[PDB]
């Protein structure tokens, strides 16, 4: 009945390969499949090929790469039906999610294609010769961005298309002129396979070197390590956990020749609901929040885990409105059993703090999660660092504060976040103005009157934030500026026109 | 000019853990405060406090501050040259020229931030009409990262030091700076700090926007790069010291980027038609570039790669005869002069290398040297490819264009690589350029790498081990990016937007 049955092989520079035995997928529904296990040899093979591809692909024209990105997008769209089927099986995410995230993925490819055809990203600059200058002449100097080299991409589990195989990091690296070696996530190997098939088809059709793209399935921890330590890998894009991300970052920094590691890690994504907005719109705000908390079983990196409110009647209105909306939400299947378990473990760390009162507690079982809501005061939150812990899943925490001054205090105490949000009416402006300069420094994206769960794929996006939200040191992982992670500028001095690189 | 010998910590001139003595080439030694951890903490706390004003500065305000710094430096020209030439042993002409570089660089950043293009402002308009869900407006702008630590260079005591290119770029971005001042030119540090202090008092900027901590131990430097409030580091110096600080920055509970320029040999490839037509002037031009500033340039061209033959012999003879005329020149410190003598011996004691000019240096002075070797011997010994800081050249003779190109493939990352060519060398040049552009931040044709222009188009940096910049430049307007982070603002009322 299956539209797609997986090969279960690695794709290494145009060849489908077996591995050190096999591992079974763990789908939420549908049949398990066996996938090749990755090895350090397979990593070496992919990275050598990516190096060899770079001599041609690193030197290709923008028009040629735009063609190739458009070809990948067209191939992914030719596989819409198989992507939704295997994708929903593996992850437990509804079909409607897989279909929409496919559209995000292909549109993101095509936005990069348009972006490089414009050419502004090359940062081309020129300073003319001045033979007349005294006491010594100036030679002509030109600058242009160039691709860094092969890049490693560690796909995200929770966005198995748009942050995975041919997702934002792969797309930015290919657009720059970097071949990509993707460490496939164990949680969706069949979904990684159908997208690797699309990329493979695009490579055969366009004629680019097959070493431009590899996918290695199921690495043991030594396999992920070998990849970020490989001498030909020149940068890493990663989306995952703090512990996992920081360990790879430290490996990149410990290499004989270190390389930049661009990882998007954990955030609580706090929102601050100001007194006048809350007075006017508390119910709508509490329902808007319950919607954001529970989308995709809570499995968004931008999930607003914390709402900060000045104590009183309007807070109560908001909190009741949230509780009510949340009480209506049925269990949702999560991405893996380990994730469902971590969620329960998290729920238990809240249920057992005497510092926290539960507003909603549900039993979650198996691979499913039902929402939870807890409440605490600012002083108890400022008392216990663990209450600002990210819980991956649909758990929310209301922190009731005494005043704007205490709300600012909390805001100053947060570690770096992907996002921070202010809910406000025109009468909240003075408070919002005290908060904005603190939140600007804590997060890569500051939202007013919105929920941080939707991340627009636009030129203006900053998806990332101060460590420990990311190790991006300013870079974004989404939007066209993310292409900077994979470029290095080079200056060309006194160079004859016929020797200049094509990029000019 | 008679130095006070004090640290400048947020508008206050402070004592330290006793004094250390300057070691000038000529003139009086002076005593200077020793830096401490507590003084690092005080400067970093004040820089954080200053950030809430300075980091929220207008570009107009910061340009006026940069221009005021430049004006105050030019107001102290004679003092700067005096104490500068004394401490470093460099000629007065070099200190004069370098002061112009320093003021001109500040001015360039003032002009750059007034144009505003560096802020990368972008806007994606609202789409209320979009469904399923409408799109809210998103706007992006670059913001200063926070307080920045700057380690001044020993070898450019103005332009890569107290108010040099890293300080200029950080102040331009909106970042307060704490300077770990190099112990080889403390009075030159002090006088430029007294200029920055005067500009701060004239303009009304927060006094914690700038601090200078003199001397102090290896632990002072460590505490600066590990300070929780320091958000980025600019550094110019040795591979060993720079990698050590890089490693500390990555090991912090909250890591921060470390931008360190670390040294290179800056190889040149002299192609056969050029060597046939201009071997002598090429050997003469190399000799001048090798010996400039007692060889004390991070971009000093330490290696010439040539295909063997009569023309390579002409080039070698010409370079030796030109080097032989060059008088010893005083180096920046005794320790540098001694490390240079060590580098000469590194060559002079290897049987795989032939000495061509092997004069011994004494005391603080450096004698030019020249050695020769073959491609195979070079690749066989990593030591032969390591930087010598001072006026020593190595000629590396290969057998063919293929072997030259394989040698190019073998180099570690460099600040620069150079091709000397004539029109008939174009096809060989075309095979080399893709290789060298992956090895170096700046690829030069027909020039010497020693001069680094301060222009929009400069990339002064290179793949590790030349720098830890991962692409960033240390010099040129693009260097401002090291100290900026973009922030997106979604659905934000005009009234609440930051002023940029």
């Amino acid at each position: 009945m299956m539209i797609f049955t997986p090969k279960g092989k690695h794709l290494v520079a145009g060849e489908w390969l077996d591995g050190a035995g096999t591992f079974a997928s763990a789908p939420a529904h549908g049949p398990a499949h066996d996938f090749a296990v990755g090895t350090v040899e397979l990593v070496n093979r992919a990275c050598e090929a990516a190096e060899e591809a770079f001599w041609t692909y690193g030197y290709s024209s923008r028009k040629e790469r735009a063609a190739f990105l458009r070809a990948i997008a067209d191939e992914i769209e030719a596989r819409a039906e198989a992507i939704t089927e295997i994708g929903s099986q593996e992850t437990g995410l509804p079909e409607a999610r897989l279909n929409g995230e496919r559209g995000r993925t292909t549109g993101q490819l095509r936005l990069f294609a348009d972006h490089i055809e414009k050419g502004d990203y090359l940062d081309r600059r020129v300073d003319a010769a001045m033979p007349e200058r005294q006491p010594a002449p100036r030679q002509e100097i030109r600058l242009v961005q160039r691709p860094v080299g092969p890049v490693a991409v560690f796909g995200a589990s929770n966005f198995p298309l748009a942050f995975s195989t041919a997702g934002g990091d792969t797309a930015a690296a290919l657009a720059a002129g970097c071949p990509v070696v993707v460490k496939g996530h164990s949680a969706h190997p069949g979904t990684g396979e159908i997208v690797a098939e699309a990329v493979d088809a695009a490579i055969r059709k366009t004629g680019v070197h097959p070493g431009v793209f590899s996918l290695i399935q199921g690495g043991s921890r030594d396999v992920g390590h070998a990849l970020v330590q490989h001498p030909h890998i020149k940068a890493v894009g990663f989306t995952g956990s703090l512990a996992g991300g920081r360990a790879l970052f430290d490996l990149c920094a410990a290499r004989p020749e270190p390389i930049p590691f661009f990882g998007e890690l954990g955030s609580v994504n706090p929102m601050f609901l100001l007194p006048e907005a809350l007075k006017a719109r508390a119910e709508t705000l509490g329902q808007g929040w319950a919607g954001s908390l529970t989308m995709g079983a809570g499995q968004f990196c931008t999930n607003p885990g914390i709402a900060v409110v000045i104590e009183g009647a309007d807070a109560d209105r908001f909190t009741t409105a949230a509780v009510e909306a949340l009480a209506k939400v049925a269990p949702q299947t999560m991405l893996t059993d380990g994730i469902a378990k971590a969620y329960r473990d998290g729920q238990a760390r809240f249920a057992t703090r005497n510092a926290v009162k539960p507003l909603l507690a549900t039993e979650s079982s198996g691979r499913d999660a039902s929402p939870n809501l807890f409440e605490t005061t600012g002083a108890q939150f400022l008392a216990d660092h663990a209450l600002g812990e990210e819980v991956f899943g649909p758990l929310g925490l209301v922190v009731r504060v005494g005043s704007p001054a205490e709300m600012e205090e909390l805001a100053r105490g947060f570690q770096g976040q992907l996002t921070a949000t202010i809910h406000m009416d025109a009468g909240d402006l003075e408070t919002a103005r005290r908060l904005r300069p603190v939140l600007e420094r804590k997060a890569g994206r500051v939202l007013v009157n919105g929920f941080p769960t939707g991340v627009e794929v636009v030129d203006s996006m900053v998806h990332g934030g101060p460590y420990p939200a990311s190790t991006n040191f300013g870079a974004t992982s989404v939007g066209t500026m993310s292409i900077r992670r994979f470029l290095r500028p080079v200056a060309y001095q006194n160079m004859p026109e016929d020797l200049l690189p094509e990029d000019f």
